[PDB]
RNA sequence: AAUCCAUUGCACGGAU
RNA sequence: AAUCCAUUGCACGGAU
RNA sequence: AAUCCAUUGCACGAU
């Protein structure tokens, strides 16, 4: 009923200042997410289905576990994020 | 009133959805809550004043306190969660 | 980048402009000093500092537990928008 | 059950 | 590219 | 003092 609330690799972020082009979206949320631990990826487009949002790929759950906590509703590009985890694994994630 | 910060065994949520029924909160908030150590019960009410509101009672006040950091803002069915702990320890934990 | 590296001091913004400097500190602190020792908390209602406040805490943990458990929360009827203080507040640049 | 009005409320309502 | 309109969307748009 | 306009701002105007 809540599969985004079960830990995954992933974190879902929007509610992303859909302004913020995809080259410093992706430089920024590598340059805040980076302490949390090892990023494989971070996947953005900004096609209609896809812009406000940010699926940031963790090499270990505990990292992605930590990102959600710590940044929940921070204040970035004047919105809060609001960040859930992915509903489903990220595919570089079931490929291994 | 400040929103409530003195640890208690019970954390106060609002802003839930109130689209979602008595016995769906229980068993998602049950879901959620769980990982952060053995929840004694759920109390939410339909009734007009007690809508949008859920208290969950933690066994000890420490599982409160890491609900209360790590799940603060969670988008759940699409509002953020408000948690505060409880202004008054619940009756269960009282008689305790 | 800085605004998300833990820090003594939390900034907080949107706050509701209409609450007075007295009554905005005194209810920061009991919001607050629940997560830890507070060694000051400056707040000014000048055009460029007004709806902002920093809460300088003596340990990071605190500032970390304050920043996480009352991110977004409302105050006044308006969310508390929170971030680490870019820089040291000067009290905790001088320890 | 459902749709609608109203309710952000610290506990152990109204309409079709 | 920019501007305006529309979009809060769980993946691996329209107009000058 | 109160109110109106303006200000979302990272510091250590009007009756």
């Amino acid at each position: 009923a809540v599969p985004e609330t079960r830990p995954n690799h992933t974190i879902y972020i929007n509610n992303l200042n859909e302004k913020i082009k995809k080259d410093e979206l992706k430089k920024s949320l590598h340059a805040i997410f980076s302490r949390f631990g090892q990023i494989l990826d971070i996947l953005v487009s900004r096609s209609l289905k896809m812009r406000g949002q940010a699926w940031v790929i963790f090499k270990e759950v505990s990292s992605a576990t930590n990102a959600l906590r710590s940044m929940q509703g921070f204040p970035f590009y004047d919105k809060p994020m609001r960040i859930q985890y992915a509903k489903t694994d990220s595919d570089i994630i079931a490929k291994m």
